[PDB]
């Protein structure tokens, strides 16, 4: 009999099914078309490794063993329920349902609460690292039941990405809480994205860098404190030639990238709850206006915009290093945005999540993958309760080491008119957090002008309202 | 009786007394009547007769057919089973109107359930307050064109009215009634932010008192920023508090959170893809607000330093070129604002008159500005328009005053003052006209770790790379 059964076979569970088998484990498969049951044991044994395949989903759950535990990687849709409702028809107590796409967290605290209506015990685990992490080491993020997460943890443990001795596992914590945080992990990913690309544009545009001295200077920063899985991969892209003219692959792709529906889903919920992620909503921002890519060119023949003419005793000594600072501030600051976030939703939901050990799963695997979430993980193990990030001490010292060159790349991209609303965003951000007195004495008093909102005072309790 | 209304509240209480100022007569209906008791306590004050009754059975039937109903009564899981106990007296050609700030998918359900009776509905959202309802009300009725024109005239002797031109329109189908009051607001939430961020701009790097604040203030509402909130902010920084030495402005404690009403148009902009920058700096500011120990605690361990302006800074002229920026983020705002309605008024095939949905604006709102009569101007001469600063008009606003935007940005972040929404106004400003972004990097990525494919400069089909 199989240890673990796997329901749906895209780019995404095959390699999944490969790392299972290739650590110590040999797993049941069930696609809805056989073609793609058929390649995957078709790389079984090409690679010396035993899958077992089957046709009807019915063969499958009788041939594990109790407690059944089975993983779904099936795009969100009808789609889901109709496989968990006919799981549920051969499944028993006891067993277990692990669905690791990426899903909303409210259809999944409302297929838990369903699937234990009989007794059936679910997993929502977000999965991440893409085709890659799935078939060497990914970072799982399982939420639910915490009976579920222990009879499948070694599963998890020898398939995930290994930083050093840490599997990139833990148990999220009830609920649909690893959904949220992979949701979240996406949220950073768009964030990072959008600094980078922001980064690339102040050098490529102030200090006119062609795309393989960019590379270089990604491949430089690489090598230090902003090492991340993003950061090397620009480096190689901005480097790469296309096979069908002698440019450089990255200036001949079309720039429209639109928002695939995950990382859209966090701006959601920091709107609702009132949390606000300024970083993300630049990133979301810059997304969706590359969608009206006609519009845009109608606009700039309109408005017509002017090669960047760099004042010539404009300063621009030690201006890569200062982007350096300034990315690496918007880098704490963006993380700082979505674990406030996560902190908050924890309370909220009563999840009481480890951010100590989320930041240590995110080691490795995942599209954020650096070595600045070590720095986040042992920041909350040396105080579990800290809400901001930057409120930690060598954070703090940090920010107030590098603000000033943040300040400069706003500054000189303000000047010479080239548009960095991550950058913009992420320092905004910072001042105003960190201000006692914001300029909403103005707004209270306005709403309670027209509108006789009340409004509270300095100097007394109670709440009050005049006539201006 | 020529009209009835079931949930005065506090707001249909004023509704009345305007209604039967011009010949026309009104029913009336509270779930308490200790308030449809103050409303002809009123009502007689005034030199009006309005009749109030107990139960809702007998106000339905004092009125002539087609016998049509207004709701007021606040967003809740009653107004939605009271539609199920209304139904039960209506009959067929009756005419509900609902003037309650309603979740536009709230309303949608109610249409199509209504006419599942042949009782057709009209979400219409009103603005004005209970001054609104005195003496001028903007109506934005949505929905069914015929239960409109049962009520057409009615609201439009109602409303507030620019010389003779109604602040009333038949919006559209649907639901399209509360989402142009939804999107008023959401600009409504910008404009304050753009302000306060003026505000703060003035205090710290010109050091500005409260009343250099205020003539300023007033000497912009007497030119091209003529609007409400200009004139009524003028009037909030001079006004002096009476328990204190101090103005009453800096007495206020600067938390301000959001009512619902522009928490939802960033909802929408968010699902629907359409970006709102000035919107989003405008929640943001309000959403820190809230966390005001913690903005006390961080201050402690971020001191910050006194703004200590260079001696040789050159700032004549700043004070014009605020005027010009503050003109520059209302235009891109109102760009944002209008592009959300065009958008969704195609998704929802509303086809919405924008230059009418402008017009409708003259009066009764929070926003109201001479600035929304060049809006409609724009689109009376272009209905088409896609974005609102491409149109002419304001093209030759922008280019001649964008660049105190620039300086105004640069100033603030040289000395450390937060503008969000000004920050975000300039950024959207320069993607928007920009036809190549850094988004073929993003792309480039997202093959890399992702296989999602990618189109190309000059060929069609998609692509996918080994990096
Ligand atoms: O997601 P994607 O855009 O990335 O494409 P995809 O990788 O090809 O889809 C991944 C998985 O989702 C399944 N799927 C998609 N739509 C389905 C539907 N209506 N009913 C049942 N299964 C469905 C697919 O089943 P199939 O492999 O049978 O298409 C596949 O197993
Ligand atoms: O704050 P605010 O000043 O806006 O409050 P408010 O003006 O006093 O309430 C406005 C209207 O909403 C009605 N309402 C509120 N909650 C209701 C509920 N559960 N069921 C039925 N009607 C309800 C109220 O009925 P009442 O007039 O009976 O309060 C009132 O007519």
């Amino acid at each position: 009999m199989c240890d673990i059964g796997l329901i749906g076979l895209a780019v995404m569970g095959q390699n999944l099914s490969l790392n299972i088998s290739s650590k110590g484990f040999k797993i049941g498969v069930y696609n809805r078309t056989y073609e793609r049951t058929e390649e995957t044991m078709k790389r079984a044994k090409e690679e010396n490794l035993v899958v077992y395949g089957y046709k009807t989903v019915e063969e499958l759950i009788n041939n594990l063993k109790k407690p059944r535990k089975v993983i779904l990687l099936i795009k969100a849709g009808p789609a889901v329920d109709e496989n968990i409702s006919n799981i549920l028809k051969h499944f028993e107590k006891g067993d277990i349902i692990i669905d690791g796409g990426n899903e909303w967290y409210i259809n999944s605290e409302r297929r838990i609460k369903l699937c234990k209506e009989k007794d059936v015990e679910y997993l929502a685990m977000g999965v991440s690292g893409g085709e890659a992490g799935a078939r060497y080491g990914c970072s799982f993020m399982p939420g639910g039941s915490k009976y579920a997460y222990d009879c499948v943890k070694e599963i998890l443990e020898k398939c995930s990405a290994q930083v050093g001795n840490s599997p990139c596992v833990t148990y999220i914590g009830p609920g649909s809480s690893g959904n949220y945080v992979k949701m979240v992990h996406n949220g950073i990913e768009y964030g990072d994205m959008q600094l980078i690309s922001e980064s690339y544009v102040i050098m490529k545009h102030i200090l006119k860098y062609d795309n393989q001295k960019l590379s270089e200077v990604f491949n430089k920063w690489n090598e230090g404190i902003l090492n991340s899985y993003l950061i090397e991969i620009t480096a190689n892209i901005l480097a790469k030639k296309d096979d069908l003219t002698n440019n450089y692959l990255v200036d001949m792709i079309l720039d429209i990238a639109g928002a695939k529906g995950t990382g859209k889903w966090t701006m959601l919920e920091a709107t609702e709850r009132g949390i606000p992620c300024p970083t993300m909503c630049a990133a979301l921002d810059a997304r969706n206006i590359s969608v009206f890519k006609e519009l845009r060119t109608k606009a700039e023949s309109n408005f017509n915009k002017d090669n960047i003419l760099i004042d010539p005793n404009e300063d621009l000594n030690d201006f890569e290093n200062d982007l350096l600072n300034a990315l690496y501030c918007c880098k704490i600051i963006s993380y700082t945005q979505g674990l406030f976030l996560l902190k908050q939703v924890s309370e909220e939901m009563n999840w009481k999540l480890n951010l100590g050990e989320i930041a240590r799963i995110w080691r490795g695997g995942c599209i954020i993958r650096a070595v600045f979430l070590d720095r986040i993980a042992n920041a909350y193990k040396n105080n579990e309760k800290l809400e901001l990030l930057f409120l930690d001490n060598e954070f703090s010292d940090d920010i107030k080491n590098k603000l000033p060159s943040l300040r400069k790349i706003v500054l000189m991209a303000t000047k010479y008119s080239i548009p960095i609303p991550a950058f913009s965003a992420s320092l905004a951000y910072f001042q105003m957090v960190t201000s006692q007195n914001l300029p909403l004495n103005l707004v209270q008093a306005q709403r309670d002008y027209f509108g006789s909102h009340t409004y509270r005072r300095t100097d007394r309790e109670g709440n009050y309202h005049t006539l201006w």
